[PDB]
């Protein structure tokens, strides 16, 4: 009920294309771009479809043969709102320095 609610209000915000940066419970956290919000056939609720910098991801944009974005193996994920912040998460690299 409440995470229904905690989930629905951050999703609200986060739009296709913006930059975002996805914490998962204990994990490092990983930046990429928004890719998918909404629901899926996978499991109910909302979640957002991330296309990850590095190959940090568990998909290709597909869940259980179905597509719901592009990208490459491994730099697709599927997660909660209450995991994903939006805004200015520029991708972290260094060329030089």
């Amino acid at each position: 009920n409440e995470s229904d609610k905690l989930n629905e209000e951050a999703a609200k915000n986060i739009m296709v294309g913006n930059r975002c940066e996805v914490t998962v419970g204990a994990q490092m956290a990983r930046r990429g771009e928004v890719a998918y919000v909404g629901a899926t056939k996978f499991k109910e609720g909302v979640w957002v479809g991330v296309k990850y910098d590095e190959p940090v991801g568990k998909n290709d944009g597909s869940v259980a043969g179905v597509r719901y974005f592009d990208c490459d193996p491994k730099y697709g994920g599927f997660v909660r709102p209450v995991d994903v912040k939006v805004g200015d998460f520029p991708e972290l690299s260094i060329d030089e320095i």
